[PDB]
């Protein structure tokens, strides 16, 4: 294969409990959840990096969001949440394949690391 | 007025230094900055939180990422970043006009916040 953690789970390579999926993204909780509540929404289409999404990529990566609110709903996040994107080393990025953290059910602090 | 800092940065009642602007879009240091480079990028619609945002606002998101992308790499965050949307109470959110955090300049941590 060579691709990502999230190349495989797009392709069923690697197992996910996933909470959401339409023909542009999949969501699905973290395997290291950082919060009582804490899952991931990531596009379908591989870009490896927010620093490399392009102009056309907006409805996409809106979508993310968007998508994000729907299921933090779903979940019960009444409460509030946070969505973070981590991109390259001083993010800490670990998956190059563009995705958001939704992070919810505790008081979230500041700074966000 | 009676609108937040941030409807209030719009219409040039509370002042910031600006970094990008188009028709959509402002993007301006922030003014309690936690990392060497933090800046927060709203859209000129109000919108009050991110879990009232709508499926049409998906491209107008997506346009806050891609400006971030771009604001980050003219202010030279080639090693990286991390970006935040803080919701509600427990995302600490303190703005009620949607807008996104762009942290760089250092190592962010883990977990955000
Ligand atoms: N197999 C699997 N299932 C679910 N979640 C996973 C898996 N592998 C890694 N992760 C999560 C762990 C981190 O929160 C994030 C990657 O770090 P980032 O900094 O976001 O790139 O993705
Ligand atoms: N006047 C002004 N200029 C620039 N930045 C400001 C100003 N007032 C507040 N802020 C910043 C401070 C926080 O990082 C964020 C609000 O918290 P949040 O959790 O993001 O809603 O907005």
């Amino acid at each position: 294969g060579g691709d990502t953690i999230f190349g495989k789970i797009i392709r069923k390579e690697i197992p996910a409990k996933i909470i959401f999926e339409d023909d542009r993204c999949l969501a699905f909780h973290d395997i290291s959840p950082q919060a009582p509540t804490h899952f991931l929404v990531i596009p379908k289409k591989h870009i490896s990096q927010i620093s490399v999404a392009e102009d056309d990529d907006e409805s996409l990566l809106g979508h993310l969001m968007i998508v994000g609110k729907k299921c933090a709903a779903d979940l019960g996040l009444n409460k509030g949440y946070r969505m973070v994107v981590n991109e390259g080393s001083d993010g800490g990025q670990s998956v190059y394949h563009v995705h958001l953290h939704v992070l919810g059910g505790r008081q979230m602090h500041w700074p966000p690391g």
